[PDB]
Parts: structure tokens; C-alpha cells; sequence
């Protein structure tokens, strides 16, 4: 019933580039697994096809893919034709990408953001993070240092 968006972004707001994610941050993958394990995860079809083969479907989670197609070549998803169909019938996580974040933003009650301090000026075809309006209240964790050297931190928003 509760609908959460979860994403990682560069400070500049990039979430996706060239059909993938333009940084590596192991600590964020662990965070993403902890928050989503045992829950339904909803994603757009491009994100489904973007998963490396070892990670598709996401293990231990019910994988729901939003698409206008009849069905998919890549196995392991339950396909739906709309976000509403994905959401009904306690925690449903929308895990990307930009198109599916835009669809889910009006419905969500939580956002869990990882900010990665990697210098990625936006390029012409990048997917960008959604912008949160005045209906959201947020708290931010401290800056952390990855074993890879990148700084990162988590922001958590709840609908007012
Ligand atoms: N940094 C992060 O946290 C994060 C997370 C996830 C993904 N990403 C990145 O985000 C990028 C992909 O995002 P994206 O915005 O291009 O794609 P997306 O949101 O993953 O998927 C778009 C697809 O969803 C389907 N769709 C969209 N709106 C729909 C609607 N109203 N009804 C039914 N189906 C609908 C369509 O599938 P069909 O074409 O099959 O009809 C469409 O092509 C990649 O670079 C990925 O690596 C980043
Ligand atoms: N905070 C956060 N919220 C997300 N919605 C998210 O995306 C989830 C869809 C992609 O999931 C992948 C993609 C590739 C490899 C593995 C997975 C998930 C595997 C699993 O969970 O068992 C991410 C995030 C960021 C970077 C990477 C990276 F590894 F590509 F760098 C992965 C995920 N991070």
C-alpha cells in the first residue's frame, strides 16, 4: 500500500547514461538490497533490459515490469501495462528509471535517495533524477567515504 521511490544520483542529478549507470558504488548496491529485499520492485522496461544478466530478475524480490508490449524476451518478470496495475494488490519500491519515476512520483509516500559525489556534468541523452516539490520533507545522512574513494550520502523523504 505504501509506495517508495529509490534511486541513486550524481550530485548533478544524473541517474542513467548509455543504457546504464555511469558510476560504481558498492555501498549503494548493498543499501538498495537491504531496503528492497523481500518486497515487490517495480521498474520500467528499459531498466529491466539494462540489468546485467546476473542481476535479472533481482533475487529475493517480486520483479514487476511496466511495459506497453505484450511480453518480454528477457525472463523473470511479471509484466503489467500501467503503474496502477503494478501497485494493486506492505512496501512496494519503484526502482527506476526516469520515466517510471515520473509516473510514480504523484503516488509515492517515500523517497530514498543516494547522492554520489562524482563529477558528471549532464550530457544530451542522460536520464535525470526527478525533482521533489513542496509536498516532501527530508532528512540527510552524513557524508560517507566508499572503499572506492567516492563520497556519498543518503537522503530520505516522506510526504508531508
Ligand atoms: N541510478 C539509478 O538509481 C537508476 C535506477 C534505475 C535505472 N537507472 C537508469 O535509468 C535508465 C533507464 O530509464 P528510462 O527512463 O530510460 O527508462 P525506464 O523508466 O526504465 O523504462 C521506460 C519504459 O517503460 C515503459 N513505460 C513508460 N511509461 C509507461 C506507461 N505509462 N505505461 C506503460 N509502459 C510505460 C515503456 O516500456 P516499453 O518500451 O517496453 O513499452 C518504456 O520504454 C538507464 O540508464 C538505467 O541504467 C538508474
Ligand atoms: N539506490 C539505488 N536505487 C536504485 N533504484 C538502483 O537501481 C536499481 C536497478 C538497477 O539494479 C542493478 C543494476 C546493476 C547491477 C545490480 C543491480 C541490482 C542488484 C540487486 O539489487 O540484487 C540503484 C543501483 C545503482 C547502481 C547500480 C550499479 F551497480 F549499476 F552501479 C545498481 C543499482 N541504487
Amino acid at each position: 500500500t505504501s509506495v517508495g521511490l529509490i534511486w541513486a544520483q550524481s550530485t548533478s542529478g544524473v541517474i542513467g547514461r548509455d543504457g546504464g549507470i555511469p558510476w560504481r558504488l558498492p555501498e549503494d548496491l548493498a543499501h538498495f538490497k537491504r531496503l528492497t529485499m523481500g518486497h515487490t520492485v517495480v521498474m520500467g522496461r528499459r531498466t529491466w533490459d539494462s540489468l546485467p544478466a546476473a542481476h535479472r530478475p533481482l533475487p529475493g524480490r517480486r520483479n514487476v515490469v511496466v511495459t506497453r508490449q505484450t511480453g518480454l524476451v528477457a525472463h523473470g518478470a511479471q509484466v503489467v501495462g500501467s503503474l496502477e496495475q503494478a501497485l494493486s494488490p506492505a512496501e512496494t519500491w519503484v526502482i527506476g528509471g526516469a520515466q517510471i519515476y515520473a509516473l510514480a512520483l504523484p503516488l509515492a509516500n517515500r523517497c530514498e535517495v543516494t547522492e554520489v559525489d562524482v563529477d558528471l556534468p549532464p550530457e544530451d541523452e542522460d536520464a535525470l533524477a526527478p525533482v521533489l516539490d513542496q509536498t516532501w520533507a527530508g532528512t540527510s545522512g552524513e557524508w560517507l567515504v566508499s572503499r572506492s574513494g567516492l563520497r556519498y550520502r543518503m537522503h530520505s523523504y516522506r510526504r508531508l
